[PDB]
């Protein structure tokens, strides 16, 4: 509801002014561009696909918080995503799977077989740490991955146009059509779940969640710049 909402609004708006691995001029993957090599992007797309790979899983271990905690509307709400994310429409392929493959046959960049950097292991036992606390806390945080898909999503085209003369191969395409949309719907059907059932007491957890969440991905992409092109 109307508080909730002005919670929401207040964490996004954190978001898109105090985090410069969000901004599609300041992240420092694209601020070193200039100085790096197709294999050292390539390297960086291998890296960041690990985090759609584990997605379903975080989303997972959120729906079993709801339901734990009784939050019945979120734990429905986790359950549809996870089934979009699994394939339910695009005739069971999943996302993963839609993007792994439009890298390999599109740019000639494979994923599939990717092992974690150090910065990506970092990020990973991070997120499963936050995804141990209560649920106001961890839908926080889940709600950070939801905030920050459309800002995630452009910077990954923007390599691929780099990596690929400016162009989009067709598959990449329709991956980036389907889901720069509506997902909006995403987000509301997120939020307004979550509103039926925290109380503004919990609200600085849920807050704290967020916040740990796009700290941790914001170091993620500092230390990946790092790794890959000094």
């Amino acid at each position: 509801g109307m508080e909730f909402n002005h919670l929401t609004k207040q964490l996004n708006q954190l978001l898109a002014q105090d985090y410069v691995a969000f901004s599609i001029t300041e992240n420092p993957v694209v601020q070193m561009l200039s100085q790096a090599s197709f294999a050292q992007i390539a390297y960086v797309m291998q890296q960041y696909s690990i985090f759609p790979k584990e997605l379903v899983g975080f989303t997972e271990l959120a729906r079993r918080k709801a339901l734990g905690a009784g939050w019945n509307g979120v734990a429905q709400e986790l359950q549809e995503n996870i089934d979009e994310e699994m394939g339910s429409t695009t005739g069971g392929i999943s996302h993963y799977t839609l993007l792994a493959d439009g890298l390999e046959e599109g740019l000639g960049v494979a994923v599939k077989n990717t092992m974690p950097s150090v910065a990506t292991s970092k990020l990973l036992r991070t997120v499963l740490s936050l995804f141990d606390r209560q649920v106001d806390y961890v839908l926080g945080a889940t709600y950070a991955i939801e905030a920050t898909s459309i800002p995630e999503l452009t910077l990954i085209v923007k390599l691929v146009e780099w990596l690929h003369e400016g162009a989009i191969p067709k598959d990449l395409q329709y991956f980036f059509s389907k889901h720069l949309d509506e997902w909006i719907e995403h987000e509301a059907g997120l939020r307004t779940s979550v509103a039926a059932y925290i109380q503004p007491e919990e609200f600085g957890e849920f807050a704290a969640g967020f916040r740990a969440m796009i700290d941790a991905m914001q170091v993620w992409w500092q230390e990946l710049a790092q790794e890959a092109i000094s």
